[PDB]
């Protein structure tokens, strides 16, 4: 079915953010892993499984679009060198992601295109609830400060 | 069977306190789980549907005495900003409901209104339960300190 | 995540509605348990468990907006005195539930905060059933009769 | 142990109303099984039952607080000819004996008696929950009419 | 194999009749589920199935004749308002059915196309049974009256 | 619930949609079965069974908005005499009928009939996926051409 | 553990080739999928999941070996309009890495990193098993002619 150009170029452009959200989770993960953090490794591992379903959503869509999914341009990664600064990090990233899917979103529904529309609904849900997790561990952090939280993290 | 009709409004009365704890706790539990808190989640949350329960007894019981139960009128919620604040409010309360338990109670045995009485008891026993529950987290946080106790409500 | 403020007003406005139903529709359950009409408690029952599920999500929700879950207002509980008055009762009650739910889900499109809109829409559907089986019961009362009506509530 | 008298007398008096409580109600079951009134006879024999267990935990505690237990004498059975009129002796009946189990009660507090006192709580709330059951029944047999009420009964 | 041609346009014709059932079954199946009476939701719902299995086997069957199943025209549905209405309205039909399977079987048979006239014999005996079900109802409606008849049709 | 009255009409709009693809799709099925193309008879059958469950939701839907669903009028099937263009035909109509759900799911929106919407958008949902199974077979068929395809369909 | 720099660099370039790999496995899985090429897509996609084990493996030996792994930079994917070229380009892409970790594998055995070696040449071995299936089917193609290779696809 040939779909709308501009939403295969927003579905692209998604696709895109999924795809350094695969990178920095993963190596978040096997940083905190390496470190002991054991906790924390489950979880950002289990993210970029998750974000990974998502980029393989977009690439199906696209192609049943019958436009050229791109996995040849790869955004800017930021690592950091701390848990803090890392999940920071993670967290921005899902923050860019939720306001490039708010607006797609948007257009799809212009165009009529409320299939790619509801798949997009379903992931922002789950980029949603990722933020809600980032956003958790980054006050408990603070709350309980740092040495307590990292000893939190030590077992699975 | 026609009760007794100060019974009645006493039924009512303990009736309204366990409603504002329905909430009171209901709003905490949801309150400890977005900050991640999952232990203090999963008693208070528990203990809304201990409170529920109760209320279905005095509803039950009201109805079968032949009185009207009152779900209109709502005591006032005091929900507090932090842990140590939110506990000791739900203890206050459960403080002012335990009084009011124990004037009905001995009314209740002085009009003959035995089984009546025998149902408030059961309560009391469950109310000085959750009362000992906050008195003990109210004394661990004291003991080993705000961030060592929001550490630890970290797992269920 | 910082919701929208008007977003937040509507959820806690629907929250508001689901808790005069929760109240409803519990009173009613144990009205018809009283009176022997085992098969609408079981049914009304079921539905004020349904309205708190429908609570819990807002909660949850308005928490993650990080706006503040007013659950002090309680809105006017009409009761009625016979099976036919508390049906309709409850009937007007989930038109009104609805006719809000419509207006804050355009609203929230509008302000592209699409899964409170997704949630919202998920929820009307569960309304949507239930003002379905209130409407059922009311005519089944006329088509049959009241007499036959209330034997057929006699087994669950 | 040596009872006090004036309990071992109220044990007695009770004792002689479950066991008019017991013929009635067996009567009664059988007299609505040979009507074919399957449901009526069902329930009023488990009740008969019910006043059995009773009678045995009177005579129990008579025998062990070392007084008589007196099965000699048999109070006026009240039968009946029509479903109404049957279920509303049965109803006067335990309403009857609600009022001696409450002077009762009374009085074994005030001797210190307390465990008699506890087994007579308990059981005066199963004699409440008989009241109960009878006063629903006596209702529906108004609000949905006799024949109708006849017709239910049919099943088990 | 080449069927006699006449025998196909029987079938098309009878295939036509079961087109019309499925559909006028199926509308009047979600009737009465919509109104409540689930009992015979169920049962319409089973007979529309129970079209469609005979629809199948004329189409397999002109098909295997080499001749054209014709799925394009559709007789007129007559639905109705009322139960009785459209109980009537399926018998009717089935009436009609039945009166066009007596004449195809029979010319099946002087053609010598007794497999044919086979599968024709076994629909109409499950024509035959479908009438007898709605005889049957129709008939109680009578002789319950049409308030008790619907009490009746409230559970599956 | 009465809804709103153009929402009816593409309700039984669409619902007539599904009544020429339910109709076409079996008689495809069954012309594939008897050529022994055992695999798109399966295949186009399961599709048969997937338009029948959206009639069925149309039906319910209309008849809960208080509407006539209409199985009355039945479009213009076309039917096809070789694969090609059997599987052509089906893919023109699925077309259709997506253009047709697009505009009805504009309109629901419009008028607020959320739940019309949420149903609408599934059924299109898996419209799209009859259109990416079609699509996908015709081009097989001209990748491999038409007697390796025609092999290929042979065992399911 | 302070590694050796140079094998760092090496284990980052080596890392740089698998998450080329595993895009554009990836991307020809999904693009096989769409084609209805079941079994390529099954095949290619395991492959990408071979190749995300393998960066791994490196992703957790370079942070073991105290170096910072580079997800950042991506090689030039070459994707392909059709089944042979595309096939021609993922061997093309392993035999460039097999060429890369031979160097490495070479370079560890002589500054002692046996360890680096030994998961070296056991990904060597996994590649050289996808070269084994990638000339495998570009000879199939061949000697059995595209078309009745395409067709061989089609079932998993
Ligand atoms: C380039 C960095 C990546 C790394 C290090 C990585 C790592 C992994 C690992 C370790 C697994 C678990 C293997 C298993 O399924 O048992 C996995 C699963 C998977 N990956 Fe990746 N991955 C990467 C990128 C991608 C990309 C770009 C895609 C394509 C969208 C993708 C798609 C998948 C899928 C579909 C699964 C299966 C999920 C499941 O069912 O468990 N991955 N990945
Ligand atoms: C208005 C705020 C309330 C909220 C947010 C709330 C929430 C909940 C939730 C989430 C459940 C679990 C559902 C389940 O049983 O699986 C529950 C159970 C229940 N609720 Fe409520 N509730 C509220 C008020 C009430 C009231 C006023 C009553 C009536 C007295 C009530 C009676 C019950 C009962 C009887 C159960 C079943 C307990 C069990 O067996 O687990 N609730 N409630
Ligand atoms: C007129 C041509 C039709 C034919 C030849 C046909 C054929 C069939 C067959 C053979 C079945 C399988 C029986 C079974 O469930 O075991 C079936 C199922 C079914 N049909 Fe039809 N059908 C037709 C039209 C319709 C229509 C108009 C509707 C109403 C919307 C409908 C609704 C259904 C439903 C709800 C099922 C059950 C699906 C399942 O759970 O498997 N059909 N049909
Ligand atoms: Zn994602
Ligand atoms: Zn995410
Ligand atoms: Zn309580
Ligand atoms: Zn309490
Ligand atoms: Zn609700
Ligand atoms: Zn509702
Ligand atoms: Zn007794
Ligand atoms: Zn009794
Ligand atoms: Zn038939
Ligand atoms: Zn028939
Ligand atoms: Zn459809
Ligand atoms: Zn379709
Ligand atoms: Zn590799
Ligand atoms: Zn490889």
């Amino acid at each position: 079915m040939k779909g709308d150009t501009k939403v295969i170029n927003y579905l692209n452009k998604l696709l895109g953010n999924e795809l350094v959200a695969i990178n920095q989770y993963f190596l978040h993960a096997r940083m905190f892993k390496n470190w002991g953090l054991k906790r924390l490794n489950d979880v950002e591992y289990h993210e970029s499984i998750d974000e990974m379903k998502h980029a393989d959503r977009y690439i199906e869509r696209i192609l049943f679009l019958e436009g050229l999914p791109n996995l040849q341009d790869l955004g800017k990664l930021n690592i950091g060198e701390d848990v803090e600064e890392m999940l920071r990090s993670d967290l921005a990233l899902e923050l860019d992601g939720a306001k490039n899917l708010r607006e797609a979103i948007g257009y799809a529904d212009s165009v009529h295109d409320y299939v790619s529309r509801d798949m997009m609904i379903e992931i922002l849900r789950d980029e949603e609830g990722h933020i809600d997790w980032l956003e958790t561990e980054l006050d408990l952090i603070q709350k309980m400060g740092l040495q307590n939280y990292l000893q939190a993290q030590i077992r699975e």
